[PDB]
């Protein structure tokens, strides 16, 4: 499913988002933004390592979720990574909150890095009402 922004900021602030773990919506939403475009089937293999990055948030096979063919894979969200395919966001969600109880935090996913650290982000809630 493909979130419409406004609609994937509400759906982020009744789950517990907002301000979690010091990260605000407006950083959570430009980093789902440029992570998948809004997208949960969104998935991406990387041949090198052979891994996958799953969902709207598009979080890795080695490390958070088991998809069965990921080397070294740890599972730490213990969870399907087909869970992380779903419209329902839940999942993806309690995973992302797990993914950033680790020392880098929001890090975690470059893309953050590079189009969301240190920009203006308010953007990405305007409007939503949240
Ligand atoms: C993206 O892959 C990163 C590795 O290239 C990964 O970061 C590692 O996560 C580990 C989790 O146990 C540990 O914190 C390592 O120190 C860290 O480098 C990162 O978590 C992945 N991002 C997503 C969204 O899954």
């Amino acid at each position: 499913k493909v979130f419409e922004r406004c609609e994937l900021a509400r759906t982020l602030k009744r789950l517990g988002m907002d301000g979690y773990r010091g990260i605000s919506l407006a950083n959570w939403m430009c980093l789902a933004k440029w992570e998948s475009g809004y997208n949960t089937r969104a998935t991406n293999y990387n041949a090198g390592d052979r891994s996958t990055d799953y969902g709207i948030f598009q979080i890795n096979s080695r490390y958070w979720c088991n998809d069965g063919k990921t080397p070294g894979a740890v599972n730490a969200c213990h969870l399907s990574c087909s869970a992380l395919l779903q419209d329902n966001i839940a999942d993806a969600v309690a995973c992302a909150k797990r993914v950033v109880r680790e020392p880098q935090g929001i890090r975690a996913w470059v893309a953050w890095r590079n189009r969301c650290q240190n920009r203006d982000v308010r953007q990405y809630v305007q409007g939503c009402g949240v």
